[PDB]
């Protein structure tokens, strides 16, 4: 266990900040990661042989999609990793362990289409999970990876540690569907400025954790503009292929999925800042201070779309 892996100096210095980008070398990505395990929860949380191994099945097990790819997986578990270690004391050796794995797995297996799409298409997916589909798929793949023979990174575990690990991982991973986001974040907004709010409360530490998994997958908001703007496209890559499906079916789609009005784009953005990103990142510092830089470039981007409807750029 004597093996460390570094990085080259500038992304030894840029990991630490929450707006560092993985870079466009894929065979860094598993490396980045096991960087981040190290650090994060010790060098000897899980046995690197198993760890690289499990890596590499949940890297085979994302697809080739323009947005929700294993990029996504690392950028996501990136972002987590920030948190933790700007938030050292507050979280067990086991959260430490079980986030950043969610993290990573979040989006196990995913086809580029949202839940709704599933209902209307009526996907077997949705007869099998009629709530949190994707994310309920993504946590069955995620215990599957675990279950193929040398990959259960969790082994030195006891039985009891075991069963900690895979509830934090399947609230966390199940906490990445935004539709629960709204209630989630309303619940931790009224528990904080009712003063209520308790981390010794294992009900109030699950929708902390849910929050910051929201705070993670939403943080392409929360990157440098030339980041936020690139990575938009593969959103809205992703998006107009939906609207396209929705019209295959006989379905107008909403018109941030409608790839014939792409002038509404910088106006979606607006709303999508004001009515998610910023009261995300808003109670995410309320409740973790230390995390306030994600919610100063989350009003950066925000700023800059502005600028683009004023036709400034
Ligand atoms: C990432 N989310 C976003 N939706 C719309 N505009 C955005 N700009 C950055 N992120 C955005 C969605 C991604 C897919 C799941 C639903 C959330
Ligand atoms: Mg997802
Ligand atoms: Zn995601």
């Amino acid at each position: 266990g004597l093996m460390q892996f570094t990085l080259p100096v500038r992304l030894c210095k840029e990991i630490e900040l929450f707006h560092f980008d993985i870079g466009p070398f894929e065979n860094m990505w598993p490396g980045i990661f096991v960087y981040m395990v190290h650090r994060s929860c010790g060098t000897s949380c899980f046995e690197l042989e198993k760890l690289c191994r499990f890596i590499m099945s949940v890297k085979k097990n994302y697809r080739r999609v323009p947005y929700h790819n294993w990029k996504h997986a690392v950028t996501v578990a990136h972002c987590m990793y920030a948190i933790l270690q700007n938030n050292h004391t507050l979280f067990t050796d086991l959260e430490r362990k079980g986030l950043l794995i969610a993290c990573l797995c979040h989006d196990l297996d995913h086809r580029g289409f949202s839940n709704s799409y599933l209902q209307k298409f009526d996907h077997p997916l949705a007869a099998l999970y009629s709530t949190s589909t994707m994310e309920q798929h993504h946590f069955s793949q995620t215990v599957s990876i675990l279950q193929l023979e040398g990959h259960n990174i969790f082994s030195t575990l006891s039985s009891s540690e075991y069963e900690q690990v895979l509830e934090i991982i399947r609230k966390a991973i199940i906490a990445t569907d935004l539709a629960l986001y709204f209630g989630n974040r309303k619940q931790l907004e009224e528990m904080y400025q009712t003063g209520s709010l308790n981390l010794n409360n294992q009900s109030h530490r699950d929708r902390v954790i849910g929050l910051m998994m929201t705070a993670c997958d939403l943080c392409s908001v929360t990157k440098l503009w030339p980041v936020t703007k690139l990575t938009a496209n593969d959103i809205y890559a992703e998006f107009w292929a939906e609207g396209d499906e929705m019209k295959k079916l006989g379905i107008q789609p909403i018109p941030m999925m409608d790839r014939d009005k792409k002038d509404e784009v910088p106006q979606g953005q607006l709303g999508f800042y004001n009515a998610v990103a910023i009261p995300c990142y808003t109670t995410l510092t309320q409740i973790l201070p230390p995390t306030e830089p994600l919610l100063k470039a989350c009003r950066d981007n925000l700023s800059q779309w502005e600028k683009v409807i004023r036709g400034e750029e």
